[PDB]
């Protein structure tokens, strides 16, 4: 991909920029995602395209090259954009069931993830893209890690939204595909409340909450959780209920979670 090539078009999310790959140059090519670093961060950047340069699968964000000219990660361009927001506007259209299509699909991707040694750290609505109307793809693999053969953690303090953390991530910094159920649950809960502003993670949890990650540190080491979303099955809510577990070893695996989620449908 010859940087003189990609025509900038506007911002989507480092940065990532929504391009034209117009070797024509005359506004016909195709719509791409590119990703640049606006030292330790080059080195933070190199990995990202390493790590998703190896991941092939229906529901993770499709690698397409490396750009050229006097580096950027070229990715697909999804028009329709993120969950969270697609979720918001099309309320009224979306049931249970494709919620649970949707739940499905991220937790396929999960276990994919897992399967490659790969903890995302970011799993949330937000970083989640719709290919289209019965197709989800996880994205934003900005804070992704390799867990080495050896261990199954990672130790890293972190700069993301706290409402999406495991309670040992909050206390110790510790990272792992236990960590990423936990978040994962945090989605499920997202989802069957449509990304509703009111009753988002940051609005309930402030609302039930010394330091502010300390005191829903205390919350959840007490056993207080999100309550269940406004009309929610019963079913998913307790799926919930075990994704948020104490320990990490009691947490369901994502290839556990996965037929439960297709038999509700
Ligand atoms: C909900 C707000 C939002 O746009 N969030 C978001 C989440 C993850 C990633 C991005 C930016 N990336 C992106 C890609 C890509 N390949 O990373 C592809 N297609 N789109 C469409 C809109 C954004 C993106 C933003």
């Amino acid at each position: 991909f010859e940087e003189r090539h990609l025509k900038y078009i506007s911002q989507l999310g480092g940065s990532v920029e929504l391009c034209r790959y117009d070797p024509l140059g005359d506004n016909t090519g195709a719509l791409v995602a590119v990703k640049q670093l606006q030292p330790d961060q080059q080195r933070d950047f190199q990995r990202e395209i390493q790590i998703l340069k190896a991941l092939h699968s229906d529901f993770i964000v499709k690698y397409r090259g490396v750009s050229y000219g006097p580096l950027r990660l070229v990715m697909e361009y999804l028009p329709s954009g993120c969950l969270r927001d697609f979720l918001q506007r099309h309320r009224a259209r979306l049931d249970a069931s494709r919620l649970l299509l949707y739940s499905s699909q991220i937790c396929k991707g999960m276990e994919y993830l897992g399967s490659r040694r790969c903890v995302h750290r970011d799993l949330a609505a937000r970083n989640i893209l719709v290919e289209s109307e019965a197709h989800v793809k996880i994205a934003d693999f900005g804070l992704a890690k390799l867990l080495p053969l050896d261990k199954d953690y990672y130790v890293v303090p972190g700069q993301s939204p706290i409402f999406w953390y495991a309670p040992e991530s909050l206390s110790d910094n510790i990272f792992s595909r236990q960590s990423d159920v936990w978040s994962f649950g945090v989605v499920l809960y997202e989802l069957f409340t449509y990304c509703d502003k009111s009753c988002s993670p940051s609005a309930e949890f402030l609302r039930m909450m010394v330091p502010a990650l300390s005191r829903l540190l205390e919350l959840l080491e007490e056993g207080q959780r999100l309550p269940a979303p406004p009309a929610c099955p019963a079913e998913v809510h307790e799926l919930m209920k075990l994704c948020w577990a104490p320990s990490p070893q009691d947490r369901p695996s994502f290839s556990a979670l996965g037929p439960q989620l297709d038999m509700l449908w």
